[PDB]
């Protein structure tokens, strides 16, 4: 679980997104597995702009922050998941380091803040769904 709170948005795995997201709903893309609803108040997260490929992220199944390398988000072929069948999902990065299912919605972040939130694991893998191309998160 988790999310990022970026203005009056909160940025959440599509998948574990709950009733209130869904009728709050600002923009989702189940290809990226991203949900964002609105907030009544300010969130204390800043979003990366850049193309860092180090950074580090929460892995919650080992209460530990792991620094890691990852690629630059792409168009991945992700085995099936509890989550989702075996499909093609859009703006993911993969570093190697463990992910199991409940680690979803642990950030990733560099040096110049948030790069996204985790959203595929297994086979010594863990995918991010990229957000630093969602420019609007921080106006409106
Ligand atoms: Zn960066």
């Amino acid at each position: 679980s988790g999310a990022i709170y970026v203005g009056n948005y909160r940025v959440v795995n599509r998948h574990l997104a709950t009733h209130n997201d869904w009728a709050n709903l600002v923009w989702e893309d189940s290809s990226r597995d991203l949900l964002v609803s609105s907030t009544t108040a300010q969130g204390c997260d800043t979003i990366a702009r850049c193309d860092c490929q180090t950074g580090v992220y929460y892995c919650s199944s080992r209460r530990k922050h792991y620094p890691v390398s990852f690629s630059k988000p792409s168009l991945i072929f992700v085995e099936a998941s509890e989550y989702y069948p075996a499909r093609y999902q859009s703006h993911l990065m993969l570093a190697v380091g463990h992910s199991e299912p409940g680690d979803c919605g642990g950030i990733l972040r560099c040096q110049h803040g948030v790069v996204g939130i985790v959203s595929t694991g297994g086979n010594g893998l863990v995918g991010f769904a990229d957000v630093r191309d969602l420019l609007w998160l921080d106006e409106e």
